[PDB]
């Protein structure tokens, strides 16, 4: 297979083993059944932007009736049009009620997966008749150069150390073990960053399988406009997390599954308006600030900090931040353009339960 790789110079087998992965739809599938959405009903193949957009519509009326204190008769409604419009498979059971922040949360990130999944099975879609690589054609519609990196590399040593000595304590459930590591290089990107603001970190963050074709092609984006507001602890931003875990926790891997990615941005954070408890209206907080972060009760320390091409790394371990109603266990930050943010680097993770 490396032989034939190489005198047919085809893409690196990293490379289209990486893109096999993100690309596989039946993986799609088995991930949307284990949300509860109903894909016999309603075929992910047939999916629209517009299905979607009237899903976010009925979950914002959920968000109303909560808001209005209707917990009967008109939230059961509400929440059987939802599921009227997003399908799901509950069986023979009551269909439940989305009365919590996490359960409108949790519906959210249905459709947030299904949004990616959308954009997914559009770019897959190959020209039979044509000479390239199956693999090639999905490559070039990423928009988004993947390059291996080698596992003797000063960068893939420091960015497992970034890994390791920030997997939080209360995250014990698993360890992870680096399996690969390829530089992001998303076209339009580096123009785009905000490059003249000052406090840039590389930051984490996680999110499920289904989900990277969509970020790989589209980049990290806000929540969709008619998204609840109170599915976002901070508003409709872009989230990250100094800590590996409390990312990871967010590409809900699990013993069944057991391979995730993460993915590592420089972000211009500019100055942050700091915060301690949750507050969906936080953006509208900023008053020229550029960014919201959330503080945790540990966090990695200035000490022990390395910069990597001008960005800086905020290598654990945690320790008390001396902060503290509930308040955060780790760090979130939150940037409210794309254009606060670069892709750098991707991670292939091994979790170990
Ligand atoms: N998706 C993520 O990696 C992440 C980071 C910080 C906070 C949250 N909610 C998510």
């Amino acid at each position: 297979l490396g032989t034939e790789n190489l005198y047919f110079q085809s893409m690196d087998l990293r490379v289209q083993e990486l893109i096999k992965l993100i690309c596989n739809v039946q993986a799609m599938e088995e991930m949307m059944m284990e949300m509860k959405y109903n894909t016999k009903k309603a075929p992910l193949g047939k999916l629209t932007v517009a299905q979607i957009k009237a899903g976010y519509q009925s979950l914002k009326k959920i968000e109303d009736c909560i808001r209005a204190g209707q917990h009967g008769r008109a939230l059961m409604e509400a929440c059987n049009e939802f599921y009227t419009r997003i399908p799901h498979d509950f069986g023979l059971r009551t269909p439940p009620l989305i009365r919590t922040q996490k359960e409108l949360s949790e519906k959210i990130q249905l459709l947030e997966a299904l949004g990616d999944i959308e954009i997914a099975i559009k770019l897959v879609k190959t020209e039979l008749q044509s000479p390239e690589h199956p693999l090639d054609q999905h490559y070039r519609n990423l928009h988004c150069a993947l390059r291996p990196l080698d596992h003797e590399s000063y960068e893939f040593k420091v960015i497992s150390q970034y890994l390791q000595s920030t997997h939080a304590p209360t995250h014990s459930d698993y360890t992870m073990t680096l399996l690969d590591l390829f530089e992001v290089e998303k076209d339009g990107e580096k123009e785009a960053f905000r490059e003249d603001l000052h406090n840039r970190m590389l930051l984490w963050h996680g999110s499920r399988m289904s989900n990277w074709v969509g970020i790989l092609s589209h980049g990290l984006r806000i929540a969709h406009p008619e998204a609840p507001i109170t599915g976002y602890m901070f508003g409709k931003g872009i989230y990250f997390a100094d800590m590996s875990s409390k990312s990871a926790n967010y590409c809900f891997a699990s013993r069944l599954k057991n391979t995730g990615l993460l993915l590592l941005s420089e972000v211009a954070l500019g100055q942050c308006n700091e915060l301690l408890e949750a507050n969906p209206k936080a953006e509208g907080l900023l008053q020229g600030k550029h960014s919201t972060k959330g503080l945790g009760k540990m966090a990695p320390s200035s000490a022990h900090f390395v910069t990597l091409n001008g960005s800086t790394v905020p290598l654990g371990p945690a320790s008390d931040t001396g902060i503290l109603g509930y308040t955060l266990n780790y760090n979130e930050y939150i940037v409210y353009n794309p254009n606060q943010v670069r892709m750098r680097y991707l991670l292939k993770v091994q979790f170990n339960f």
